[PDB]
């Protein structure tokens, strides 16, 4: 497994972040049932539909995530 900072690439298909990366803020709190909480710079800032400070941290399934950042402490 990776680390907390080890920027993984979101390869879902059914997502607004398809072909994008983010920061894996997982292996701190997401020692549970779904493994990987990642960062998103595009959380859809349309304030009267969703919000401007909504879902930046979201939990994935690793099958749809490949490693990019050598963030080993």
């Amino acid at each position: 497994a990776l680390n907390r900072g080890d920027k993984v690439r979101i390869k879902r298909t059914e997502s607004y972040w398809y072909g994008d990366v983010g920061t894996v803020a997982s292996v701190e709190k997401s020692g549970i049932l779904y493994p990987v909480i990642v960062r998103f710079d595009r959380v859809n800032y349309n304030g009267f539909s969703g919000s401007a400070s909504g879902v930046n941290t979201n939990n994935f399934a690793e099958n749809e995530l490949e490693l990019v950042q050598a963030a080993a402490k």
